[PDB]
């Protein structure tokens, strides 16, 4: 089936079809809010607009999952979850997650270390704590596919 542009809502012809995260999208349609660029490489949306790496971070500030307040420090990452250093901490014993860590991450992004998770014997997701990271590095936008009609 023929998409309807997720910018323009209108079909999508092109031979080029732009696939974001689910979403189809004209190649002149996803472009920056800001600097009108096209996006190539990934996609920062927020709201109902698109914006490139950039002028994405230099607009929205990351809500750390755990409290949901803004975070220029180094941050903590579990999938697509992102904390405070201090946040990324077990909700059972209150300790600090380490780099090197076994922890339990749930779907809401409750973090458990692995003693109390396995102790307690819902659905975890079992992972190992990474070394802190920068805020670029932190927030990775989606990934922008390419699809083509073919017969
Ligand atoms: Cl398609
Ligand atoms: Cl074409
Ligand atoms: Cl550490
Ligand atoms: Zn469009
Ligand atoms: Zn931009
Ligand atoms: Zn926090
Ligand atoms: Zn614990």
């Amino acid at each position: 089936q023929i998409p309807q542009c997720a910018g323009c809502n209108q079909h999508i012809l092109d031979k080029f079809i732009l696939k974001v995260l689910d979403r189809h999208w004209h190649s002149s349609c996803l472009k920056c809010a800001d600097c009108q660029m096209q996006l190539a490489d990934r996609c920062f949306s927020r709201a109902g607009s698109v914006y490139c790496k950039e002028d994405f971070f230099k607009r929205f500030g990351t809500k750390c999952t755990a409290c949901q307040q803004g975070i220029t420090q180094v941050v903590r990452k579990a999938q697509d979850f992102v904390y405070h250093l201090h946040c990324f901490a077990c909700i059972i014993c209150n300790r600090q997650l380490a780099t090197g860590d076994e922890f339990y991450l749930m779907e809401d992004g409750r973090l458990v270390c692995k003693e109390d998770y396995e102790t307690a014997k819902g659905g975890g997701t079992p992972l190992v704590a990474g070394s802190p990271i920068g805020h670029e590095n932190a927030v990775q936008g989606s990934a922008v596919e390419v699809q083509t009609y073919q017969p």
